[PDB]
Order: C-alpha cells, then sequence, then structure tokens
C-alpha cells in the first residue's frame, strides 16, 4: 500500500494563516500586540534551535517575542524572581521556560511558579488538573499538535483503536488523556480506545497491541520503535520522537519499511516539530484575549 | 479451572486491625483523637447506607465521625458556607460529601471547596493533578482499594496486561493511572500495560483486548458486560461494578460464568466495597497526622 505522507509544515502554515489573520484584526481595533516571554537556561544547542523556530514563528504570526538568556549557574530563588516579575507585568500575556534545566533545579517547582492564567506550555499542577477533568485548560503544544493533525487529516477517533508508546506527562500521558475522553465534555475528547505503553512493555506485547490499532502514536524516543511488522493495513502512524543518532535526526518510525504498509505517515522533520510550534502560538493569543 | 474467590471482608478486617493500632498508640500518648465529618444531602438510600457502613467503620478503629444531614433542598451557597466551617475548625482532620448531589448544585464547584488537605476522597482538582503528576496526594477510596486487592493478594503488574472497562473521573480514570505509571516515581505505579474503554468501545473491540488481558477491572456499571469467552484463563477478574436489578444487586462480571475460567475474582457484595471502606480510614489517619 502506498501511505499518504502527512506535511506537517503545509498544516501549521494554515494553522498560522488563521492566527495571523486574528492578530491583526485585534490590533488593527487598536488592542495591545500579544506578547511572548520565554526563558532560556544553558547552551544545550537543540534547546536553541526550538525555541528559535518559536520565536520566528511569533513573528511571522504579528506576536512580539523576547527570549530571555540565563547561564546554567542560575539559582531556583532567582530564577522564581525572575518568573514573579513576568507573572506580574500585564504587557506579558504569555510565558515558557524551555525544558530541561539542569540538575540543580526541580522543574516541577519551575512550572508550577508559572501563572495558569499565562501557562501557554499547560504545565502548572493546575492546568494538568482541568485537563485530566475535561474542563477548559490551557493544552500542551506536542499533544495538541497530534490531536489537530489527526482531525484536520479528517481521521476519525469514535470507536476506534489507538496505541500511544510512551508515557511521559509532557507528551505521552496528556495525548493518550485527550484521545480517549467524552466528546461531550466541555473540553471535548477523542471518544478513542487507547492502550498506553512503556519502557516496561515487554516488545511482544506491544506488538500484540499495535496489530489492532487504527492509529499509533510513538512518544518514546527509540529508533525503528515501530516497524511494519507491527502495523495494520491501512492505519495512521504519527511518529513524535526526535532521535540524534550517529550524525543525523530520526524518528522512533522506520518510515521506509512503515510507508508500504499504513494508510497515512508523517515524516520526522516536518511532521509533528512543526505542529508543536503552531499550537504554542494558539495558546498565546488564547491567553492575550483573556477568554480562558 | 477453579477460581480463588477474593474475599474483600478478609481483607479489610486485616486493613482496619492496622489502623486501630496506629490510632490507639497515637490516643495513647496523648494526641487527639482523629475526626472525620461526612455531609450528607437528600434520601438517596443507598448514600445513607455507603455513608452508615463509612461510621461504622470509622467506630470500629477508634475515629469519631458525624454525619451532617441537610435537605435536597439546600443552595449551593450555603452548602460552600457549611464546607468553610469545617475546613476552618482544627478538630476536623477529613472532610467529604457524598455523591451524587441534587441537579441544581454544581458538583465540582463543592469538591474544589473541600481543603485539599482534609480532602480524605482525593476529589479537589491539586489532588487530582498530584495524582497525574505521580506526586503524593490522597488517593480516591475506590481505586486504591482495587490497588491493595491485587497487591495484598500478590498479583504481579509490571509488564503485564491491564484492562479498564470504564473512563469515570472519580474510578475508572485513577485505576488506570495507578495502575500504568512509574515504580520509582515519589506516588509508586505498577507499570502495567493499560487499555481504557467505554461507552462507545465497540463490543467486539473490547472483546479483542480483554482476552490479552492479566488483569481485567470492570468499573461501567452494566450486568453481565463481563463473560467467560472474554477472558484468558487464568486472569485475574475484578468488579467494581454495583447494579440494583429487577428487586437484587449484582457486578459487572457474570460471576458464576467467569468463576470456571479466571484464576483470581472478587464478589458482589463482598468484594470491592468493603475495601473503599478501609481505604477512606487509612487516608484519615494520614490526615490526622499532618504528614502530606
Ligand atoms: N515536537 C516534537 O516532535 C517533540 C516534542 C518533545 C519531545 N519529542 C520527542 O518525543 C520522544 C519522547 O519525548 P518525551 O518528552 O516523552 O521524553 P522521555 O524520554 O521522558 O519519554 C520516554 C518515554 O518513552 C517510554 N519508553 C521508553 N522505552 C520504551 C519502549 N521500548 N517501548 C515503549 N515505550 C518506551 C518511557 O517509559 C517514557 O515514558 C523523544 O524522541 C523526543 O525527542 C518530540
Ligand atoms: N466500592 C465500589 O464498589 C463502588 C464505588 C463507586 C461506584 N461503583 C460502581 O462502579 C460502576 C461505575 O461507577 P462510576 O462512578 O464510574 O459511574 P459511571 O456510571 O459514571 O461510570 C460509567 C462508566 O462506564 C462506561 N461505560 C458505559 N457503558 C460501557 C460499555 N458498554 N463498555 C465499556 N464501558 C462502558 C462509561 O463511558 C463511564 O465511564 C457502577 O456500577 C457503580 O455502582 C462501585
Ligand atoms: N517548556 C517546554 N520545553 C520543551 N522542551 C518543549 N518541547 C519542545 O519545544 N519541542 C520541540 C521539538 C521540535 C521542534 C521543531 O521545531 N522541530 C522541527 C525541526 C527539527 C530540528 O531543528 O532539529 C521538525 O521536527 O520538523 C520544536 C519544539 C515544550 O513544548 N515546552
Ligand atoms: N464523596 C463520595 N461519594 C461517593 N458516592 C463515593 N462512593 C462510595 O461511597 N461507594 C461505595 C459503594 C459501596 C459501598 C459498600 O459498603 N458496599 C458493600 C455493601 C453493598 C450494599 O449495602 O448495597 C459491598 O459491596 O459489599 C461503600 C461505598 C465515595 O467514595 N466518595
Amino acid at each position: 500500500m502506498e501511505a499518504v505522507v502527512i506535511s506537517g509544515r503545509k498544516l501549521a502554515q494554515q494553522i498560522k494563516q488563521e492566527v495571523r489573520q486574528e492578530v491583526e484584526e485585534w490590533v488593527a481595533s487598536g488592542n495591545k500586540r500579544p506578547h511572548l516571554s520565554v526563558i532560556l537556561v544553558g547552551e544545550n544547542p537543540a534547546s536553541h534551535s526550538y525555541v528559535l523556530n518559536k520565536t520566528r514563528a511569533a513573528a511571522v504570526v504579528g506576536i512580539n517575542s523576547e527570549t530571555i538568556m540565563k547561564p546554567a549557574s542560575i539559582s531556583e530563588e532567582e530564577l522564581l524572581n525572575l518568573i514573579n516579575k513576568l507573572n506580574n507585568d500585564d504587557n506579558v500575556d504569555g510565558l515558557l521556560v524551555q525544558l530541561p534545566l539542569p540538575e540543580h533545579i526541580d522543574e516541577r517547582r519551575i512550572c508550577n511558579a508559572v501563572s495558569p492564567d499565562k501557562d501557554v506550555d499547560g504545565f502548572h499542577v493546575i492546568n494538568v488538573g482541568r485537563m485530566c477533568l475535561d474542563q477548559y485548560s490551557m493544552l500542551p503544544a506536542t499533544p495538541w499538535g497530534v490531536w489537530e493533525i489527526i482531525k484536520r487529516t479528517g481521521i476519525p477517533t469514535l470507536g476506534k483503536n489507538v496505541v500511544v508508546a510512551g508515557r511521559s506527562k509532557n507528551v505521552g500521558m496528556p495525548i493518550a488523556m485527550l484521545l480517549h475522553t467524552d466528546g461531550a465534555h466541555e473540553r471535548p475528547g477523542g471518544d478513542a480506545t487507547v492502550t498506553i505503553s512503556h519502557r516496561y512493555t515487554p516488545k511482544e506485547q506491544l506488538k500484540k497491541h499495535t496489530i489492532l490499532a487504527d492509529i499509533v502514536i510513538s512518544a518514546a524516543g527509540i529508533p525503528n520503535l515501530i516497524t511494519a511488522d507491527m502495523i495494520k493495513e491501512g492505519a495512521a502512524v504519527i511518529d513524535v520522537g526526535i532521535n540524534r543518532v550517529h550524525p543525523k535526526l530520526v524518528g522512533d518510525v522506520d518510515f521506509e519499511g512503515v510507508r508500504q504498509k499504513a494508510g497515512y505517515i508523517t515524516p520526522v522533520p516536518g511532521g509533528v516539530g512543526p505542529m508543536t510550534v503552531a499550537m504554542l502560538m494558539k495558546n498565546t493569543i488564547i491567553a492575550a484575549k483573556k477568554v480562558l
């Protein structure tokens, strides 16, 4: 079978065009231009590259952005101080702290310091609790991106079988939460039958579940975790992995094998990555309009 | 095969004996006896019967209890007023509001009014968020009960297949959250591979998942949902359903059929019900000692 290769870049262009229109109508009428603040700690090159993609996307949709660079040596107290100032500044609509942080800093304490109304990553414990109760909330950008790839392509979820490989609190768990929950709730879900797997799932048991799946979502960070023999013909396969191997970028899916069996497949790069960035822009216009 | 019929009543007696010892050592030394307050609204007979089981269990383990009876006609404002007084009373260690409430009352607002330190049901949004991040929290009594049945019987979960029938925010979702999460986190999980199913799961797809399961947990409220042909030989089957049929009580599992195929089975009544009550007593001694 010849899989349709879904272009995340094209879909993200569509979403960015919608955000720009909303922003330019808001500013034309004399309202404040929206503003996003990013705190970046240390010198990790991939972190610097992701934050650049985020601030360029803001530029192109009419959102002002600032990147605050701090050394890896900063204390927890200093970083909390800086977050309190941004929380109290009425020009600042969204605030996020790029992860990961240095070992001496408690990431959970930092995520809980960001005001929940400006928490455009959806990482504050109140935003996590609201999301797990299917209430209105700021949704994490990568999992919302995965959701939009599925919905805008027209792939059905109600009554369908979904397997998620990965249980991380920022990616795998929220994807599983969105896809299994009730379509009639405040924040609608996808009404799918969902399996979550992880590092202690034996490979034989992962395979027995993925062969039943209409949609397989891999967010494990393991090259070639998903291969053609594990997929039922015509399934949708979404690759959320980003793996640097020796010096190259690859996903969790053996693309070249699975493209011969799936009905739909996302590439790495150029799939979920651009969709993460686009959904962040949507969260920022939502924070700026104060409707949540 | 002859299934071992697990006695929830015997297991709950063991847990209540442990709680009584802890309470009587605490009071012998001159500390305040623990105290649990229950608010019961309206005249639902099953609600009145569950609350009686709760206050009798408190009596037998040395915990003082009060049941506050209010008419179904009470306003949201009056009920919030009463919760504020109990929250501010230092004699009161645990506070819970029996559900369901009348249609004119917003249950979510009421659950979020209970102080999170006295929230022995685990229903406040902060307790829900902490639980979904695998942090120390007050766990909901029915899902903790299900967990204790599995652990005290000696049934393994790490790398095993689990199916949960039901996605309710007070029962099915928390059971799924506890069983799939990491054993090394602050609040350890069970490291199982978990499928969640619900009202839009077709019966044919429920069956294709349950035949792979080492543990099947039914929390749907549908008589005879689980039948012998859906179970692999030697599996553990936990019945969390409580269904009044015409005038009789039954679970979600066809007990008489599944007892011939499973390795372990819980009865209704006398299974998960007594374990819900016992784990509530454990949450109350935890709230009274102020260690969380
Ligand atoms: N926009 C994007 O595309 C985007 C954004 C963030 C992260 N990611 C990628 O997602 C992947 C994981 O991201 P994360 O934030 O969850 O990091 P993480 O490393 O915490 O995730 C690892 C998760 O995968 C699970 N896992 C490990 N081995 C497994 C196996 N053999 N089978 C099944 N599951 C297994 C773990 O138990 C854990 O939950 C990485 O490749 C990362 O680069 C992509
Ligand atoms: N201690 C105890 O034993 C205890 C405590 C509370 C509730 N319960 C029982 O648990 C059952 C459900 O409790 P609840 O609080 O979740 O109430 P609920 O009625 O909200 O739960 C129904 C859930 O089951 C799902 N469901 C409905 N039909 C289904 C089907 N055909 N296949 C799979 N799933 C389906 C729904 O989508 C929903 O998530 C009831 O029988 C109730 O009496 C037992
Ligand atoms: N706070 C916070 N920290 C985090 N670490 C994340 N994750 C978080 O930024 N991920 C991410 C991953 C990839 C890209 C990206 O632009 N990917 C492109 C280009 C790949 C590359 O340059 O290597 C692609 O996949 O096509 C953007 C963001 C987040 O959303 N919030
Ligand atoms: N706030 C709040 N509201 C709620 N509705 C619940 N659920 C909530 O009390 N369930 C429950 C169910 C059954 C029994 C019980 O004692 N069952 C016995 C006897 C059955 C009967 O008398 O009908 C058994 O199954 O063996 C106790 C509590 C809760 O935990 N907290």
